[PDB]
């Protein structure tokens, strides 16, 4: 049923440069949190404040696009939504001429996804929405790396492998069906905190089994999204060439988790909104994170700073 995994897409490349650890200078220079401040891997959950190849500064189109994005991932947290398979939300004005194909909430890992499709923009859109319980979710978030079966060499955690795979078999079928009646149309996958994670496996996946799918008309967009596996998977994702536009709001803890002296590692270009009064977003230009962009902030980190995106509240259906 799902198309076979293409060899040449599911190669580890042979020789990658090591990366030095880019939350390490920050974890050095900056700190002590205050007393008061909790903790989870060493990540404040609740700081209020900051600390004492290139950067650029997104223009407005850029900008207006990772806020499309958001909105998407945010809808997908009303239940009107998933698994209602309407456009009745707060800020579902944005998405109401899309076509809903298809929704999924998942028995086991609760995963909740939905395929959509706009004409007017020529775009397959996958969306994944994160935990219904944000805050337990990051309490209670482990590190379990395991073997990611697709790429030999390569690891992901365990926790993030299992709730794409629940969905994958019957969401691949629903994205190539769509595919085929819509060959040059865009695929746009996008989600926030797990949702990010998901939407991950889920871009590498389609282009593991899609040979018609490519850099050209796969792209991905994430939110909050914590880190997935290590880096010979973040070298791999790279290897892809996929459009990969990784967005952090300030100092939201969910983009530091696992931290990367774990020994994981983010593929994708960060977007790191710094300010909403103007809206300004500094762009990391390089595909492996670096210590230019949030991980300056490290261990200052926040929950309340995951919950908001673009001034648009991620992870509550308000
Ligand atoms: C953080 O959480 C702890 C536990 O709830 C509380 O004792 C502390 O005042 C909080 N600190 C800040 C700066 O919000």
């Amino acid at each position: 049923s799902l198309p076979p995994l293409i060899p040449s897409r599911t190669s580890a490349p042979s020789s990658s440069p090591s990366t030095t650890d880019p939350e390490a200078p920050a974890m050095s220079r900056n700190g002590p949190l205050p007393s008061d401040v909790e903790t989870k891997y060493g990540m404040a959950l609740n700081a209020t404040s900051y600390p004492d190849g290139g950067i650029r500064a997104a223009t407005s189109q850029e900008i207006n696009e990772l806020t499309y994005y958001t909105t998407l991932s945010a809808n997908s947290y009303c239940r009107t939504v998933i698994p209602g398979a309407t456009w009745d939300c707060i800020h579902c004005d944005a998405t109401e001429d899309l076509k809903i194909i298809k929704t999924w909430s998942t028995l086991i890992y609760d995963t909740n996804a939905m395929v959509a499709r706009g004409d007017s923009e020529k775009t397959i859109y996958i969306v994944f929405r994160g935990s219904s319980s944000i805050r337990n979710w990051i309490a209670d978030l482990t590190f379990v790396p395991v073997s990611y079966p697709p790429v030999s060499g390569t690891k992901v955690h365990k926790g993030f492998l299992d709730s794409y795979g629940e969905v994958q078999n019957e969401l691949v079928a629903t994205v190539l069906d769509q595919f085929k009646q819509y060959p040059s149309y865009k695929v746009a996958v996008t989600g926030h905190s797990l949702g990010g994670a998901t939407a991950l496996l889920c871009a590498l996946d389609l282009y593991q089994r899609e040979e018609g799918l490519s850099s050209s008309n796969l792209f991905l967009y994430t939110q909050g999204q914590p880190r997935v596996g290590d880096p010979a998977f973040a070298n791999y994702v790279v290897s892809t060439g996929i459009p990969y536009r990784r967005t952090v709001n300030e100092r939201d803890i969910v983009p530091h988790l696992p931290p990367a002296a774990f020994g994981f590692l983010h593929a994708g270009e960060e977007y790191w909104i710094t300010d909403n009064s103007p809206e300004t977003v500094q762009v990391c230009t390089s595909d492996l994170e670096t210590s230019d962009c949030s991980n300056s902030i490290v261990p200052f980190t926040s929950v309340l700073d995951h919950l908001s995106y673009f001034g648009i509240n991620t992870g509550l259906c308000t």
